[PDB]
């Protein structure tokens, strides 16, 4: 038992990262096969990033202007192209750790997990959740850019988030690996702003399901509801609304733990309407909503990947 | 900015798990050169787990019992002790993926990243902390035994934790490489209680001042305070008492934030005197003590390992 904000092993990824530098930018790259994917304003300048043209800047560059190292040794750029916010630097070399994997792009609600890097070399690893405002919620410093976020799923790592950029209130924006934004923003500088952001519910009672699971019944209280019903006091404290299919998706627990789904709704619109009182579940004073189901899932039955 | 729970790189970590089997007991190892070690109860039956006699179980094991696998790959067996709770099998093929590696006995209130592994394959990484009643507070589930707690230093990766147990309120239990447990345990099925908890006070400390250099400044107030002084208070709310060289560690956050330690523990005296008041520090509602003085360090600096 127990339960913590768990990240997927970030072995496979690790062996993918590089440093890219052009100039006197240097951010991160990602190196899968004989191609190297990293954000397009390493071609920037501390100026350009204020108004870029990065099709004028880009077309001002050549293959040998791009410095690609994997650890100390240099991978040679025979090519290059942009696709929307991501440069494709196509080197002489293939990376022999590549794993198998797919470029997937995640919607609001799906969780992650991000290995942060600076100078090609990783950080640290930590989890993350796309919030309802196309924004996340992470740890990036300067250097940082060009970092990935990715799911394994057995062996096949779905890379799902690039990092380009950091908003108002310490958030975190950046795109696909085919370089196309999370939410409305643009990758310059200049003052932009996500958002109202809105709690995830399904993932607040997959969370409520894994404290069950855990012992944590407290809050459990003997009444039911309408999903109608339900949805009208969600609305309020700004919860995301419930749907049919979130409610087949948490199918799964609710089978676990002989709950169902609307009377599991009705103690979370309880925990609402009267707060929690002082008390904790699974050790947190606030609910939490950067758990999937599928999340609570895998931990609570201990699937691996290797 | 921003600031997550973030647990170390996991990658040299994962190229050294293995799955060790006795009869019908699987656990994970850890493979280090041409040596696996593993919690010595794998040569347990579920009826041994009562009162074992471990060496006694051993005496009737000879090389050729314990099937070690590194993924489907079996490594064959040529040599077997043990020291203290963990078992040493010499393998005759050296591990070629070892990492620069130590085996250190951490102290309470130092943290430390889990790799949560099954039957030799990682699940995931979370960050954790040794606590003053020498438990931690994992994820473990049946046959998570040998899963290992590390940290890492550039390229060194210090093991501190390999774990062996639960205990009544779903914490944790384990010991160092060497086989030595930490605190009062045994591995033996019988009720065994971890004494009272208490707060690691330089943690919260040190996370107070990652809310400052974040921007949450709210809680600091215009005073100071004693050593002596704070330590009274402290005590009243179950608090470690601070030392000297705990002041003398938290010295590089102050010198940054230009807040003395001692000022910054009248703040600290104040929220524990008269609570937070439905508002959050680093988007917590309670006071973190999971993060040291040097995690705090490397996360807002962006230390790197490779
Ligand atoms: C890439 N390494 C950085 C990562 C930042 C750096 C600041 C701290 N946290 C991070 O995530 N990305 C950039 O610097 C990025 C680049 C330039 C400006 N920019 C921003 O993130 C800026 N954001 C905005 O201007 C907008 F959000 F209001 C700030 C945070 C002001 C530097 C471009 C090319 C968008
Ligand atoms: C090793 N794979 C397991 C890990 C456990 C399993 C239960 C769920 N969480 C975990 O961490 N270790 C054991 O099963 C361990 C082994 C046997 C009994 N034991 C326990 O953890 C037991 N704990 C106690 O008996 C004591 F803490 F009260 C429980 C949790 C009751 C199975 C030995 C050899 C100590």
């Amino acid at each position: 038992s127990g339960f913590r904000k768990m990240a997927f092993p970030s072995g496979k990824v690790e062996g993918c990262m590089v440093q890219v530098t052009c100039g006197t930018t240097t951010l991160n790259g990602l190196w899968l096969d004989d191609v190297v994917y990293c954000p397009r304003h390493v071609i920037c300048t501390s100026e350009d990033m204020l108004n870029p043209n990065y099709e004028d800047l880009l077309i001002r560059k050549s293959n040998h202007n791009f410095l690609v190292q994997a650890g100390n040794v240099q991978l040679r750029v025979i090519g290059h192209s942009m696709q929307n916010c991501v440069l494709k630097l196509k080197v002489d070399t293939a990376n022999p750790k590549t794993p198998k994997y797919k470029f997937v792009r995640i919607q609001p609600g799906q969780t992650f997990s991000v290995l942060a890097c600076y100078n090609g070399s990783p950080s640290g690893v930590y989890q993350c959740a796309m919030r309802p405002n196309f924004t996340i919620k992470g740890s990036f410093l300067n250097g940082s850019c060009g970092s990935v976020g990715f799911n394994i799923d057995y062996d096949c790592v779905s890379f799902c988030y690039m990092h380009h950029m950091e908003l108002p209130t310490g958030v975190h924006a950046g795109t696909d690996l085919e370089g196309n934004f999370y939410g409305p923003f643009v990758d310059r500088q200049t003052a932009q702003a996500a958002g109202t952001d809105t709690t995830i519910t399904v993932n607040v009672l997959a969370w409520l399901y894994a404290a069950v699971i855990n012992g944590d019944r407290w809050f459990l209280n003997r009444f039911t509801t309408t999903l109608n019903d339900f949805n009208l006091v969600a609305m309020k404290y700004n919860y995301e609304p419930l749907t049919q299919d979130h409610v087949d998706i948490l199918g799964p627990l609710s089978a676990q733990t002989g709950i169902a789904v609307l009377d599991m709704c009705a103690s979370l619109k309880e925990l609402l309407q009267n707060g929690m009182n002082g008390r904790t579940i699974l050790g947190s004073a606030l609910l939490e909503d950067e758990f999937t189901p599928f999340d609570v899932v895998r931990q609570c039955s201990g699937v691996t990947f290797q």
